């Protein structure tokens, strides 16, 4: 479509360029290629630890009158050990900030789970497992709705967030805006369309992060699938003359989700812009589909036993 609408009424460009693992002395230089190739929306979060310069590029663009504010779609996310409701406005200061810019377009709950406040991203025990803090996301939300009513942000939504997770926001007393967006992983190994259907039917917009399977996450192990490589998904890519990262790409977009693409590389930055002049046929679509092994990718297997931890839960 070229942008999704979400329940307030803002379009959000439905490719957008994704800074995780984008190291610092990378991403500014990503982010201003990225603007020069027409992308307008870009995901981001504190806890990517390259926001500042993430800044920096947009930054640049916006003086040198290559894009107007109004033009951008940036979004971040509230960190888990910021999720006690007195630490939410904070940390999205510390953001906007970074950012240099005046509000977010869409903040989101990173993940449902809240560990123990501290400078340390993943708080542990000494067996290994995560620190909980003593909160609950509904009362992370409410924090996050005078986010909007402030206008530090324009609209918020959660991430990584199961159904019935969304559900205890959806019937929350009080509430004031519903989540806008649930960024969740979605690819041929892990296709949701269940909790897809679910958040369509609420009303809420998905964006599918790591549409590529992530080839850079640390815990890449020799013996792993490579969504990339998979003889089959270039097979496909062969006849539309397109690579497999251009369909997999492709992919989400058809099924109505906003995708998110991590590259600092400029040259795969503009392939996977070049997505926007062909359609799959409904056969592909239903050969893609069909691949849904259920694997995930971000799974924080450190946070299983968190009271929130989104999946346990089918969808
Ligand atoms: N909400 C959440 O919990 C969450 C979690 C994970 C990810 N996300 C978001 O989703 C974004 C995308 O996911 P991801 O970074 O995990 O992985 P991804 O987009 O599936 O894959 C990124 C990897 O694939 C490579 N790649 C990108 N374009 C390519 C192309 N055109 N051809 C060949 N290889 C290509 C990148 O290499 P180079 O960068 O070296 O080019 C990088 O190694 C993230 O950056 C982040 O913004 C959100």
């Amino acid at each position: 479509a070229s942008h999704l609408v979400l329940y307030t009424g803002a379009k959000m460009p439905i490719l957008g360029l994704g800074t995780w693992k984008s190291p610092p002395g990378k991403v500014t230089e990503a982010v201003k290629v990225a603007i020069d190739l027409g992308y307008r929306h870009i995901d981001c979060a504190h806890v990517y630890q390259n926001e500042n310069e993430v800044g920096l590029g947009l930054q640049e663009k916006l003086q040198g009158q290559v894009v107007k504010r109004e033009d951008l779609f940036i979004v971040s996310k509230l960190w888990c050990t910021d999720h006690e409701k007195n630490l939410v406005k904070g940390a999205c200061q510390t953001t906007l900030r970074d950012l240099k810019l005046d509000y977010l377009d869409l903040y989101l709950i990173h993940w449902p789970t809240g560990f123990k406040p501290g400078k340390d991203p993943f708080p542990l025990d000494g067996d290994g497992n995560v620190v909980p803090d003593e909160s609950d996301f509904v009362e992370t939300w409410e924090a996050m709705e005078e986010l909007v009513d402030e206008g530090l942000v324009k609209a918020i939504g959660v991430s990584n967030f199961n159904h019935l997770q969304v559900e205890k926001i959806l019937n929350k007393p009080g509430l004031k805006y519903k989540p806008a967006v649930n960024q969740i992983e979605v690819h041929p190994y892990l296709t949701q369309e269940k909790l897809i259907e679910y958040c369509k039917s609420k009303g809420i917009v998905v964006t599918a992060y790591s549409p590529l399977g992530s080839p850079d996450r640390p815990w890449a192990k020799p013996e792993d699938p490579s969504l990339l490589e998979d003889p089959r998904i270039k097979a496909i890519a062969a006849k539309y003359n397109k690579t497999t990262a251009q369909v997999l790409i492709r992919f989400p977009m058809q099924r109505n989700l906003i995708v998110i693409p991590k590259s600092v590389t400029p040259e795969r930055i503009a392939e996977n812009f070049q997505v926007f002049d062909f359609e799959l046929s409904p056969e592909d679509m239903n050969t893609l589909l069909s691949y849904n092994r259920n694997w995930r990718v971000c799974a924080l297997m450190s946070c299983a036993s968190h009271k929130d931890y989104p999946f346990h839960e089918e969808y």
